[PDB]
């Protein structure tokens, strides 16, 4: 695998056209997995499925800003399955971060951070085995 949690560097940031992919399996009794864009201790985008909040399954997208979270975005519709393999793809827009999983669209997240140049790092945590994570210009 990858050990997790795993930081992928994103040399000088992120563009548009830029598109990163991660490959993984969903732990069995999974409860949650994150993606972490992160402009030092600042989370630009957070992605956050949750496997079991009040005994449903949600992603949770948000922005920290100096250690405070920002309004959440709830995405009812929820691709991951415990124990299965999963494909993520970010591909960062104009105006948005735009997520596929499973080569289906998932949702969009506007651009909260506006220094996309200084979103230098990707975090990956949760419960997961984490097979590859890399990025590619299109
Ligand atoms: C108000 O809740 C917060 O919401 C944030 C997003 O708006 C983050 O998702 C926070 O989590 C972390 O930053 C975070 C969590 C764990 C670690 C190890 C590191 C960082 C935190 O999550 C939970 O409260 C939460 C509540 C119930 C369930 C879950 N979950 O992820 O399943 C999260
Ligand atoms: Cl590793
Ligand atoms: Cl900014």
């Amino acid at each position: 695998m990858l050990i997790v949690p795993y930081n992928l560097p994103l040399p000088g940031g992120v563009v548009p056209r830029m598109l990163i992919t991660i490959l993984g399996t969903v732990k069995p009794n999974a409860n949650r997995i994150a993606l972490d864009f992160q402009r030092g201790n600042d989370v630009a985008f957070h992605f956050n499925p949750r496997f079991n909040e009040n005994n449903r399954r949600v992603i949770v997208c948000n922005t920290k800003l100096d250690n405070n979270w920002g309004r959440e975005e709830r995405q009812s519709v929820f691709p991951f399955e415990s124990g299965k393999p999963f494909k993520i793809q970010v591909l960062v827009e104009p105006d948005h971060f735009k997520v596929a999983v499973n080569d289906a669209h998932l949702l969009q997240y506007n651009h909260r951070v506006k220094k996309l140049n200084e979103i230098s790092k990707l975090g990956i945590s949760g419960d997961i085995d984490l097979t590859s994570a890399s990025y590619t210009m299109i």
